């Protein structure tokens, strides 16, 4: 598990469940290639993205379906969707954890051995 | 200004306006003196809580009333205010603003501080 | 200024300045089209990117360039830039200010948004 | 395990590893009567805190030794500590959650049951 996605919700205390993210890696072309997915749990996380084998040095992009998120609470939010852009290097396990509200969004990335 | 607070709300994206800010200087006897009070504006912003005369070193607490906030709101939020306590002026004046996000379950403050 | 960015620095206590900001607007083809760009300010703030006539509706892209600005000064940080991605003017025209925190490993953006 | 304090270092990207942290509950004189302490772990987590039996409804004050912290890494910081203070009501698990910087704190509640 050398990736792991939280996300929180600061208007309500709670775990953002059933939040999908999406992970891209970028090509030598430049563009966002599909790496993995899937929809955060009920503790607000989203473990078994990758492995180590796949999860090579690079650019990744981890996109946030936050707009989603929100609407489906009845809440118009600002922002499109919540997206981080970092290089892996060879700590090796990356926790990026994102805290929402409908007019901001925080993240910060734990990385540790 | 010496001594400024900016807050905002990050739900209504938005100044937090009308939020209640009270300062506390510690004592030569070790309890909370009150220092200067304040509500920020229309802007979020709270100007004028004290003079460069009158903002001598000690160690400050800035209290900003956010369950008071959010409550006046008729929001039930978790924290009863947020609270920051600082050691001001030990090299010379300074001139420190102190910034604050907050949300009902979560606030964040930061300081600038400048000469 | 119908588009502002402020951005603070919260290792330092300061402004964060002299930091690369490009806008993009999404076109009528799904691309990102280059639509203003500009550096923060020794206050920290970026205005004048754009007007009220040229800000028309859509969906824009506010690029931080957060990694520039933490090597210009020597430091390795976690991310590439701080993105902000959000639909601008469908209810009217809107002053919009983006803010920004910076810390090497984390980084945090709220919308104040005004009429 | 009704209370547990995370504390994450926004400069390095990890865990805050041994950072005191005091617990107080507010007395019916107003004074803050020491209630639970200790050291953050290796993952910068504090567990076992206290007890459902012992934490009852009322004021309690967390107060994070920041200062320390940031002193023994060479660095001079802004706040004398980080605290926060909150009321327990009887969703039943609370976990405070503060990101340090030397010029800023942030803190976030995640109340589950
Ligand atoms: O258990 C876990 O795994 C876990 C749970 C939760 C975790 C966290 C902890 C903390 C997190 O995030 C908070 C984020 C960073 C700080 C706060 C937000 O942003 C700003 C704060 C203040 C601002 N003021 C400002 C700036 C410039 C100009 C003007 C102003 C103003 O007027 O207020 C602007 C932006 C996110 C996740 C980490 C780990």
């Amino acid at each position: 598990c050398p990736l792991m996605v939280k996300v929180l919700d600061a208007v309500r205390g709670s775990p953002a469940i059933n939040v999908a993210v999406h992970v891209f890696r970028k090509a030598a072309d430049d563009t966002w290639e599909p790496f993995a997915s899937g929809k955060t749990s009920e503790s607000g996380e989203l473990h078994g993205l990758t492995t180590e084998e796949e999860f090579v040095e690079g650019i990744y992009k981890v996109e946030i379906d936050t707009k989603s998120y929100w609407k489906a609470l009845g809440i118009s939010p600002f922002h499109e969707h919540a997206e981080v852009v970092f290089t892996a290097n060879d700590p090796r396990r990356y926790t990026i954890a994102a805290l929402l509200s409908p007019y901001s969004y925080s993240t910060t990335a734990v990385v540790t051995n």
